[PDB]
Formats: structure tokens, sequence, C-alpha cells
């Protein structure tokens, strides 16, 4: 019989990127000045090749009372309250930033990144240098292909914060209305012709995420790269609501094999780009599928891919 934590396992020699949780884990030991400074490092170098895009209008202005507060305090008091989200110490400003969705976390760093840079908000103090353990992580950090760049930037503004309880209130961005059917474009996937893994994609790249639930089964889950699986059709809508706006997808080829009981696997290997770096960086990705007898998604995986070469052939 099938359950979720057994499925994890199709497609096991998909070589994942795990280097990434991995330098995530090592950058979670430093000090918090460290951290902060790390990452304004980083954010400087990559900016040099790569402009992050603006965040949404909406965002801003649910970030906007954090962020005025941070700006009306004093230089020490500014860089306590970095060090705080860093350190994850429970604060009142530690748990509003716990309760943002990722989007509304990045808006939030990118704005205090360009006053950083203007020099209205305490900046990293001049000719800083980091500990022995913090050099050896960007130097890991810089070697990254850009996609898993970009995924370790994300994790580490997701990590900072607060969080007291579970059915703490969640604040996300508005839901952009799904694309008119008239002006979406069907993906193709070398191999793979079939309906569930078509639909999947061209909703989601058409933010259709009503139409995309519906290919689930009840208990069916997502799992995003490298966090646990998320179970249920209440739980995964929420999660493509809140973080899952805006994508590319951009399959590219698959491969189809029987499973127990009536069901299929399907893995298929591609290109997302995501909106806040559009075009810029393709990361490289793995969709591994377990569906049920009636092509229903009981299981869908997501991997970033360790390299190139772990693309299909
Ligand atoms: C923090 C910080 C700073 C600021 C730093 C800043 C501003 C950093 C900002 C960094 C940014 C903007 C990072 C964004 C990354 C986005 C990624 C990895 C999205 C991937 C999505 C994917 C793979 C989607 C996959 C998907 C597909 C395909 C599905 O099929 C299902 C959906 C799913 C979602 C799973 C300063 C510079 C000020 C220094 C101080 C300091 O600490």
């Amino acid at each position: 019989p099938f359950t979720i934590d057994s499925a994890r396992g199709i497609f096991p020699n998909t070589l994942a990127a795990d280097v990434v949780p991995a330098t995530i884990a090592r950058f979670s030991q430093l000090n918090a000045e460290d951290q902060l400074a790390l990452i304004w490092f980083a954010y400087l170098e990559m900016g040099k090749t790569l402009t992050i895009a603006a965040p949404g209008a909406a965002s801003m202005q649910l970030a906007e009372n954090a962020l005025k507060e941070i700006q009306a305090m004093g230089p020490l008091q500014q860089t306590q309250a970095m060090c705080d989200l860093a350190n994850r110490a429970d604060t009142p400003l530690c748990r509003t930033y716990a309760s943002w969705s990722p989007n509304i976390k990045l808006g939030f760093w990118y704005r205090l990144g360009e006053l950083m840079e203007q020099g209205f908000v305490a900046p990293i103090p001049a000719g800083y240098q980091l500990s022995a353990n913090a050099n050896a992580v960007l130097a890991t950090i810089q070697g990254l292909e850009s996609g898993q760049q970009i995924t370790v930037l994300r994790n580490a503004v997701v990590d900072m914060g607060f969080t007291a309880g579970k059915d703490g209130k969640r604040i996300a961005e508005p839901v952009v209305p799904p694309q008119d059917t008239a002006s979406r474009t069907k993906v193709s996937i070398e191999g793979v012709t079939n309906a569930t893994v078509l639909n999947y994609m061209d909703n989601l790249n058409a933010n259709d995420f009503d139409t995309l639930i519906e290919l689930f089964t009840s208990d069916g889950a997502l799992q995003p790269p490298f966090q646990r699986p998320i179970v249920g059709k209440e739980n995964v809508l929420r999660f493509f609501r809140e973080e899952c706006q805006n994508l590319k997808l951009i399959p590219e080829r698959g491969v189809t094999e029987p499973a127990e009981d009536g069901f299929t696997q399907i893995k298929v290997t591609g290109k997302v780009q995501t909106p806040w770096f559009g075009g810029n960086v393709g990361m490289n990705i793995a969709w591994r599928f377990l569906l049920n007898p009636e092509g229903k998604i009981f299981f869908v995986a997501i991997d970033l891919l360790a390299s190139p070469k772990e693309l299909l052939n």
C-alpha cells in the first residue's frame, strides 16, 4: 500500500542539490552579525550580475509598518532589530516577521538592503571581516550555480524571526486572477503525454490554483525542494496561493513507469524561473509524480538538481 512517506522514495537515483540544505545548516551555526554581513556581501556581489525584481505594491504595504519602525530607530537599535531576526529571538517584530509569507519577508529585506546602500539604515560596520567559518560558508555559496545561490538566500530569509504557535495569523499577498484561457500557452514534454502532468504544468503557469488542486487526491501531497511533504488539499492549495504565484515552469523531458496497484510514476526534468529574477536565473528542476489508477496526484516532489548533468540524458 502507498503512503506519502514511502512515495518520497520514487526515482531514488535523482541527485538533488543537497549542498543547499548543507550550506544553510553551516550558515545557521554562525554568529548573527556574521550571518547579516555574509548575506550583505553575497547580495552586493550577486547584484553586479543579477538584478532582483522589485517587490510588489501589496507586499510593500504589508511590510510598511515594520519597515518604518526600524527606520525610526537609532542606528544601534536598528542593528539590534536585525540581529534579533537572525537570532530568531522572541520579540514583537520577530513575531510579525514570522507571520509573513516568504515574498513579504523577501520584500522587507529588499527594502532594508536599499536603505543600507543609501545609508539611512545602519549598514554592516565598515571593514568588517567575517569569522573563519563564515568566510568558508560564503566561498561555498559563491561556488554554487545561480539557481542554488538564490535558494540559499531565500531559505536564510525565511528562517529568520520567531514562530509562536501554528495557527498564528498568516499574512500573504493577494491572490492574482488566473490567466485568461485564451492567452494561455501549453507546455510540451518529450516522452510525456500524460494529461495530469501536462495539466499540472499548464495550470500552475496560468496561476489557476483552483483547477490545479482538483488534480490531487484528497490525501495527496506536494513536496517542495528540501521541505517535508505538504499533505491534503487544504494545505496544498494554501501553499499554492501563498507561495506559488507567477512562476514559469519549463519542463523539457520525462519518463513514465508503472508502479504498484495500477499506479504510475513519472519523472520530468527541466527548468523553473521565479518572478524575482525572471529569465536571468533558470533553476534546474525535477518533478517526481505518483499517480493513482484514475490519474490523480497522490504525490508530487519538486527537486532542485545538483547540476545540469542531472537533467535526463
Ligand atoms: C537578508 C539580508 C539582506 C537581504 C537579502 C535579500 C533581499 C535577498 C533576496 C533574495 C531573493 C529575492 C531570493 C529569491 C529566491 C527564489 C526562489 C529560490 C524560488 C524558487 C521557486 C521554485 C523552485 C518553485 C518551485 C515550484 C514548482 C516548480 C512546482 O511545480 C510546485 C510549486 C513549487 C513552488 C514547489 C541584506 C542584503 C540587506 C543583508 C542583511 C540580510 O540578512
